[PDB]
């Protein structure tokens, strides 16, 4: 259980980032999320937090794509739940092309977002853990932040980058009650991948169904989804006093995709 | 929980392995222990497993150095327990020495121990596991099974081997219902390390505990140990459903020593 | 030998990438120099590797902190050269902070220079690198593109945001002809370095060789610097038909930091 | 050059470790070679080395699956040398079954071999190279010592124990003028990939030659095999100076297979 902790959730409008929302209210956390999407969406899902599952719930909207703005996103935050003890860098974006051909905008646009928001976000939540001596900073990486596949420069780097920062978290708060890991998921079936099963059918000229089994096959050794339910769990058992010793890590939760 | 399941822990006589056991049984699987110690410690343990937490408790004694007891055992402990569910494949030995000093029977020893006996171990268990399709096998192996120190080199050596195995293990069950992966523990004060410390303080002059912080401070950044407690509780998380698609990686609990 | 081979060095005015250019050119290549500095001992560089070594050299100012001016300097160094086969993505900067200190725009510098240069000048010689059918692409991380040290934020994501990079850049060229890989290179006694020494020294009332020595024996086993001259070798061997399948890997010359 | 330098190659009748020898006595090294096949060609191998580089050959045979005749043979060669300046730890074999059918004296042949052969010849090696303040020694490991693959359990995890091994050599002999690196070759068409080329071309109905295409395009992105030459040239870098701070790492020449 983590009844009465803060937590706060970037790009948990859909996804992996939903998951982890709920499941941290779950377990009995208050819950800030943010993301973009259809506001009668957001809104039940910020009202459904709290009537479900009895905590308090805030959706503040900001573009994490801008260093003030997740500065100010993570004070405005803190204000609204009172602290904050559980930081989870999530909201990403991904777009696939060589190098040569990649466009020098969504270059920058996954670096600020995956990479450069990590550390906005971290260095502003940072003194609020350090008074309170406790925190947990979850990064959300990706097999993408330890291993690569063509056509992804930004996104490879950005994880990578995230997976080192994660590091430098965790040594600089070494011993403070903060502890900060990195989840490295495999495929899980949000609309990040989506687009790609969807530009694989395309390409080879077969069903969506066929397309994602091709996905899997080809990197993902259990043949199986990751499915954000169990990424939340992941999270959950890092926020939990078993992992109080776990710091400066990565959690692969990746059907094998890093152990060939 | 994990009520109804069928445990294995090897060494679950003393420190790690049993904290493993004490948490599996705390979640409700039923337990098989091993290991050297006093015969009415042993017994104690396993009746107060029973007599606490309201489980089914065997202790089969083993010299898993030897494969064909390692493979005897596995069968017993089925035979036991009415079936196998998880494996913590834990026994472990510690000697210290430069390489060119290293006795040969202590490569030799660590290497049948550390090592050997999770492949052993692992063989005999699978095919319980596969024709469930269900299983976890969770190997103990240290942050020394990812980076080095001096004077390990049979054990370093062997939790690299253990490392690696679990890849493998995970790779050729990848799908069917079992999972494979290695705990890296940091330093956690048990009699493993007890030895290390008081090693310490005779080379460097200085009291027992003194020497236990300049050993935590050498490699561990947090400056506190590991907990057997934190550690069986990662067991018990690799054991859920959360983690059905964590397959072939590494969990580290070690305060920070791999993130530099 | 490299005998008629074009290469371009970034940040080659000083430190480890001026003994890159220099290695370069003693095998024969003839060079693009780049970088900051004093006028007269850039153009003294320039003219004593053509007088010394009897190739071609050329300086080409541009701050690569634009990515336009980036693309641009690879344009006019392949004009330059007639050509463009061997790329040292070399200039970097340092800042050290703790995160929640860390300047703003030192991160945005850091990841501009350590990290996005790489992408773009990449992204402009790889056209030129795959009509031919050969190249090689070397790019400067560090040990901190594989591990963490305290206060490097921006630069740990930096080094491993380029280490990820270096494995998309070969994954999509795999066969063509064309190799990437990192040096990750432990202390080297540059500028950079020279500055951290002093701030030590200062921290701790101590002369600046008995800060150099604290600074190595923290990080790097041998307790001695890696030189700008073993670098180069080991650039010219990453240059080599020996390295024509070394392709999307580090070459680590750090005295031992990352074993441990 | 390696003028007047005192070479060991385990291994080296075939495959790897012939080119090993024969690249290191080009460059001017003595070497003893050791390894099965037939007398006639390991005595034309020997005097050819002799006969076409002009250095000193001799062929010591020992089986180093047995600990003491592989502490004996570094005597032996040592005694034949006149001393012992870079060590090649190169024999090894490859066995392919799953775990729970991978036969318990397979397990043990390839432990003793891969493994613990190259702890005892380090062992035995070390006390030369520490008198003189220099020395080589340079395992061959795998891609198989970083990631894994099915059916390869007891070669996984030997591997993996050598690069743990190569770390820890390095750090107990860091500033002594020794260091310790592993080459961790992808796929290189020696006797020991023929005979899984055959196994796949059987398994699947197809020529040798279109096998030997599958076996590249599942692991090495290149889809070239890596040649002995590139790998005696990997191991005559490591020899020269510009290696001298290079120690406790892996070089991996394998096409890309460790980049995905
Ligand atoms: N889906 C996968 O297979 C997978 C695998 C590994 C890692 N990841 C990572 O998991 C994380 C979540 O991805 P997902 O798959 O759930 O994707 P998703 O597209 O379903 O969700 C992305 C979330 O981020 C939000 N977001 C996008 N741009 C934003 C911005 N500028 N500011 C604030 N919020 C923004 C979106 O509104 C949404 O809430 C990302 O960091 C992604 O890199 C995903
Ligand atoms: N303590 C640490 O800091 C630490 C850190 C990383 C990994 N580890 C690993 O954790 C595991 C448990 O170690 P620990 O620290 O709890 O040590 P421990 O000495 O307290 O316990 C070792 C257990 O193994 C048993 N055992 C020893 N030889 C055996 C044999 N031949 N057959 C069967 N059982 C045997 C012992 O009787 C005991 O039950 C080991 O694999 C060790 O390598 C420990
Ligand atoms: N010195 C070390 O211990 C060490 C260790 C690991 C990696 N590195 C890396 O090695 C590389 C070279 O560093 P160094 O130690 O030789 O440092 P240095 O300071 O001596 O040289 C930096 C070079 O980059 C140039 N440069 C700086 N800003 C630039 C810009 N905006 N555009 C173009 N050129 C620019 C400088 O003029 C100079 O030529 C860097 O990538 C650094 O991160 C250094
Ligand atoms: N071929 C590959 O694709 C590949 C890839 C990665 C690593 N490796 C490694 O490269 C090394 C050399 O393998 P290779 O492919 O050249 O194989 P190979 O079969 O062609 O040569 C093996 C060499 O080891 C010798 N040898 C075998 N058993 C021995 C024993 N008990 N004592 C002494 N010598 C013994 C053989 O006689 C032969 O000289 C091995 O360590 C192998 O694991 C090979
Ligand atoms: C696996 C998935 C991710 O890393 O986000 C992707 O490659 O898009
Ligand atoms: C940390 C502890 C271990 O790995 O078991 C040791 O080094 O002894
Ligand atoms: C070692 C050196 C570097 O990585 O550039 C530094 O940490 O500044
Ligand atoms: C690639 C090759 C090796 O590692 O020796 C093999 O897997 O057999
Ligand atoms: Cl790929
Ligand atoms: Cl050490
Ligand atoms: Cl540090
Ligand atoms: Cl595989
Ligand atoms: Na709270
Ligand atoms: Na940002
Ligand atoms: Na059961
Ligand atoms: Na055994
Ligand atoms: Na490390
Ligand atoms: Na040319
Ligand atoms: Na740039
Ligand atoms: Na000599
Ligand atoms: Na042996
Ligand atoms: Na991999």
């Amino acid at each position: 259980m983590l009844k009465g902790k803060k937590a706060v959730v970037t790009g948990s409008t859909s996804g992996i980032g939903l998951a982890m929302a709920t499941e941290l209210a779950k377990a009995g956390a208050d819950v800030v999320i943010n993301g973009f999407g259809q506001p009668e969406d957001i809104e039940r899902e910020r009202s459904t937090l709290e009537s479900k599952f009895g905590v308090k719930a805030y959706y503040l909207n900001a573009d994490l794509s801008d260093a003030q703005a997740t500065r100010d996103f993570i004070a405005k935050a803190a204000e609204a739940l009172g602290g904050l003890d559980i930081l989870v860098n999530n909201a990403g974006i991904q777009h696939t092309a060589p190098i040569e051909e990649f466009p020098v905008d969504k270059w920058n646009a996954i670096i600020a977002l995956n990479l450069s928001a990590v550390f906005h976000g971290t260095a502003a939540a940072l003194p609020i853990m350090q008074k309170q001596g406790w925190g947990r900073i979850i990064n959300i990486a990706s097999a993408h932040g330890l291993v690569a596949s063509v056509n992804k420069s930004a996104y490879v780097a950005a994880k990578h980058g995230v997976v080192g920062l994660t590091k430098v978290t965790a040594l600089e708060n070494a011993g403070k009650g903060i502890t900060c890991n990195a989840i490295c998921p495999g495929w899980v079936r949000t609309p990040l991948v989506e687009k790609q099963i969807e530009a694989i059918s395309q390409q080879k000229g077969i069903d969506i169904e066929a397309a994602a089994r091709e996905l899997l096959a080809e990197k993902q050794p259990s043949l199986q989804f990751v499915t954000p339910e169990q990424l939340g769990g992941a999270a959950v058992f890092l926020s939990s006093a078993a992992a109080d010793q776990m710091t400066g890590t990565t959690l692969s939760l990746d059907g094998g995709w890093t152990a060939r």
